[PDB]
């Protein structure tokens, strides 16, 4: 359920990386078998995608700079 900052570090790493919300590309690197590691190796995209929503609200809610890997991430940021 609750991310560790380390899985919350590799969704922001993978971001930069594939260089837009392309969540299999992230799970290339960092899911099973991922290039770079398997840290997350138990989210499957449509968690990756809502965790990186949840996270661009945190910065926006708490009024923090949003790095530039979630800025790619736009539109609606609610819960389904």
């Amino acid at each position: 359920g609750s991310w560790t900052k380390e899985e919350e570090e590799a969704l922001l790493d993978g971001l930069d990386l594939v260089k837009g919300p392309r969540w299999s590309q992230i799970l290339e690197l960092y899911g099973p078998g991922g290039k770079k590691s398997e840290v997350l190796k138990y989210r499957n995209q449509v968690q990756l995608k809502d965790k990186a929503r949840n996270m661009k609200l945190f910065f926006l809610k708490s009024g923090q700079v949003v790095p530039a890997a979630l800025q790619c991430v736009t539109g609606d940021l609610r819960r389904d």
